[PDB]
């Protein structure tokens, strides 16, 4: 049977036997996701071009505004909010929400695919929801994924129970449940990153990207991709196999990815589809960050791969 | 005045006085491109997955392509990346024009939500013979119109004719071409180069001293960023919006490259070079070449006329 | 705070305490409404003709196989249908749904406004389902309401708690809440029927017409308005107060519409809404079906005009 | 093979050898009708409702105006929304004048009514500079009309010298596709459409004409009735299924309540063009000449076999 993400969530939340806030909180995203796809798509640009005679922003706006109207949440982060949101005690929820709300944007105007990255934690605690509750490692998530604003558009939902994609149906406005518990490829075949920093890599990361252009083993040279927006590499990479890496360069000695709604996500997507994320010194889902706009390293992808990869960040310490 | 397609097409079509059939040509194209878009974007995807109790998208885009040109009585011969054979129009819905055209160019990759494209090239029919497959073997120094659809993060048509480059975005709440970037031109030198680093072993040595000088400038200057969607149009896009360069050299083991000349680098090269841009093969215009097989590739290296100039100095250097 | 049909649902059901059966049933439902509007504004028509190279029983299609999927229903009654469908084993649950997919399609072909309705029962033997979980008042509704297909499509969603309107925004695929608990004019000014057929008019029904044109005092005959399609017909009334009959008369005694999936849906909503509706010898609601799809008479709208009828009625009793 | 407004305009012109100005103009039209559409649709209804934290008709006309202005096909504009003609500034003129109803039906778009668009082309007749007496021709002096009905699904129906033509409208692709070719009306219907909340204000010829529907004299099937109350739609319904449309005068109305330029002759020479008739029961609509832009008129139209009922009956009464 044809399954909707409104149907597999409220599913997957009567199973757990749960009250409701995080389906309600998952339902309110998927609002979002639809209106900002509409948004990025160019819905009504002609009303802006005068027919009848600033996205990253209403992005926030969409997933802020879904997010508090949910009753679910209590802290919100924002790649576009200097501190997190303290959600009003009336709308106040459980779960607190680490989001990207158009990642990839600052390259938009070439029309290079964007999505949204959100990482979904509960708040334990009986204080009053401070900043500081967004604090935790990624171990800690209750839910994350992304939406993908390429060709198609696609919602990845990763849980406990595994990796889920949705494929939107603009047609109707319904998310479809298209790829069931997805697992990524043990091994794949192409590497994802800028290479134009080359000059500023680590031993280890230069050696490792001199393994995949010339094999060690007389396998054939992998291919290379960096769309240069992360959704799109990560869900490549997701969906192809490989691997993908910021590492730290001159410009962003802690990596240029933030850990709380870029990395931790896609660490979470990845290790639920079976892939890996490191650090090169930890798992990304282990960094306990200490400011929520924090940046981390990032090397991820599918299991063989990522220990390659570490197999010889091992060997140069 | 919101300009849109339609209306930009028929208003050049009013300033050259033309009768009309490279209008009809590209209206056609455009709900060609419009139902591309759609089906790309996965309308109606509920169905296939059960919602009530099937064409590849490379295939529906053909048929879709050839369909809505053989109906617009303005194409006598197409050549699509997906027929072995030009396909010869029926008299009558016989016109004076050839296209050819990647119906799906990135298609391939799909499965990930890349970017993908339609690339088209409008040629006229300069023989008096009865029309053949060689009326599509002209240089794309023939060229009457060419461009892309870019289905990305939004959908839009950029058109290629004499009078410049033009980028129409579609807005899906209307199925209208908008006009929102006019008499496009590309940066004389841009800070990104774009190719597969992957196959380096199998680099020209020019192709890798070219690539060493962006990544390790031997005069202070700071290193070009990298990009590489791996599907053409969206790089080539990039291309044209950011400035740079874009790389599908030849090699050792491809002495011709990889992309096709016809409906692939000739309409790239000719978008390229009406907005002030450069596009070689290493060793002449992408343009000059004479093509003798519709399916015949060539290799490309487009962008920036600065950046295309160096890799240029860096090839000579080599020979 | 923006509402929404699936978030207005679930916080009923939460606050129901629900296990949330009828809002999986609901949210199923929706699904199908969202996915008829976009065949009956024929999205896709284009391939039809040719650019590359039927509507009731999609409608019917799409509503059933929702159903089924939504782990809520056991028996399923559809206009479509001759028999009333019983819901495999797997997939049953506790409700029971009458609907007309698409409403008033006879005339799809000039455009007309056209609707789908549907009635909740929860099914009430433990009996292994039949026919007989459908045979039930529509006093014993849970839900019910009507998809209109209209210049915008809404839906009209009436449960204990009222009477509320979403929207369909189709640039999202959501029904955005935008009437709330909806009551109808005490007294209307519009009569609507088919007075074509005025020559088999129950004397009754002459009478009061008359007195709608040719009013007896000093007062504003009313208007005229007859779509010819119910749902259409309804909402006008619903919005507009007034009265809408398809009465009963000598040649059709017991009227020509459906009581299980037309007429007591929409007098639910009636009732609901604060509106009244009659066989003209008992309430609508108050019917105890034999035939799953046996005829009833139906006079709705504001209680005045339906009580002004009633009075005629009787005078010719 | 697959036709589109787009293409089927082009032709016609072409065809014509005219320069393009009328395909121009109708190109303008169709943008801004599915624009129309989409708003009418609902579309980003959601935004309004504060989903990230004007009326249909004022839009409607705001549309039509600058889509019309901006094709430069164009000098005077009467729209139902406007007291005044609008005459274009003098950069954008071109040869045409258009009447138009930008949302018909309108005023009960509260319960989800089909509504629709209404127009009427005329070529400018006057050399004189553009003004509103540029609007008021004669019907018969229509170059092309027609309307775009948003009902279940959005169709625009175009009438001009070749005949009459239906296009569905294509959402998913922003598409109007022809649908039916060279529309003809049955030359009798079943249906008459009329609102008969006003009977006690009908003159005798409309009520013994209405009362033929219901008890015919040759003792026949009696006719249904339907009335939506939207000009559009009971009209479309009366050149698909046949039959007869009437809004005649009544005390609130005493020049019927329907405006002549933009209402009246296009839909009157929409059912000409499809070969039904379209009267104010004194004379052809066409036939009207206007002395006022949003002047009123009486109206009976459709099927032929129909209206010369109608009139037969008109001409026993007087
Ligand atoms: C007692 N509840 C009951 O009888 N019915 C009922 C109905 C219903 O929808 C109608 C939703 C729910 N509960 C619900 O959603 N809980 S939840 O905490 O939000 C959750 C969602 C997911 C997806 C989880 C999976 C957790 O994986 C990490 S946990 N319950
Ligand atoms: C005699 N024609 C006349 O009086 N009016 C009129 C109206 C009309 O639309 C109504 C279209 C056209 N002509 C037309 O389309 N010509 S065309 O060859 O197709 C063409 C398209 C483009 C874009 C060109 C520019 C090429 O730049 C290098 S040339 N003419
Ligand atoms: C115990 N539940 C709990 O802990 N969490 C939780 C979450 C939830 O959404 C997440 C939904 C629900 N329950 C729910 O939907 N129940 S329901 O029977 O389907 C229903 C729908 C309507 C609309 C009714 C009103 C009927 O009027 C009488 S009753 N429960
Ligand atoms: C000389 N023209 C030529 O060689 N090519 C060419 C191309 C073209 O578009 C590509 C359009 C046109 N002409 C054109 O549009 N004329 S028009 O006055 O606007 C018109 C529209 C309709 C529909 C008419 C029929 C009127 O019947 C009532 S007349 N011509």
């Amino acid at each position: 049977d044809v399954n909707t993400l409104t149907r597999f969530v409220m599913e997957e939340g009567r199973k757990a036997r749960g009250t409701g806030e995080l389906t309600q909180l998952l339902n309110s995203l998927c609002t979002a996701v639809k209106a900002i796809s509409s948004a990025v798509r160019k819905a009504g640009i002609a009303h802006l071009y005068g027919i009848a005679g600033k996205l990253d922003v209403l992005s926030n706006d969409l997933v802020m505004n879904m997010l508090k109207s949910s009753f679910a949440t209590c802290v919100l982060v924002s790649e576009e909010d200097k501190h997190a949101i303290i959600v009003e005690p009336e709308k106040r929820g459980k779960y607190v929400v680490c989001f990207d709300p158009l990642d990839g944007s600052s390259n938009i105007d070439c029309l290079v695919s964007v999505g949204t990255i959100f990482g979904i934690y509960r708040k334990k605690s009986t204080d009053e929801p401070s900043e500081k509750d967004a604090l935790q490692p990624g171990r800690n998530l209750v839910a994350a994924g992304y939406a993908l604003y390429g060709s198609a558009t696609m919602l990845v939902l990763a849980m406990d129970c595994g990796v889920n994609c949705f494929m939107l149906d603009p047609a109707i406005g319904e998310f479809i449940l298209v790829d069931k518990d997805v697992k990524i490829k043990k091994k794949g075949k192409i590497y994802s990153l800028n290479e134009g920093y080359a000059k500023d890599f680590d031993p280890a990361v230069t050696e490792y990207i001199q393994r995949k252009k010339f094999p060690p083993d007389n396998s054939a040279p992998y291919g290379a991709r960096y769309v240069g927006s992360m959704v799109a590499d990560v869900h490549r990479t997701l969906v192809y196999g490989g691997i993908f890496l910021y590492p730290a360069n001159k410009k962003s000695p802690n990596g240029k990815l933030r850990l709380l709604y870029e990395c931790n996500p896609m660490a979470y997507v990845m290790e639920k589809a079976g892939g890996m994320a490191t650090t090169g010194k930890e798992a990304v889902l282990d960094v306990i960050p200490t400011d929520i706009h924090q940046r981390a390293p990032v090397i991820l992808g599918s299991p063989d791969d990522v220990l390659e990869f570490l197999k010889v960040y091992e060997k140069h310490s």
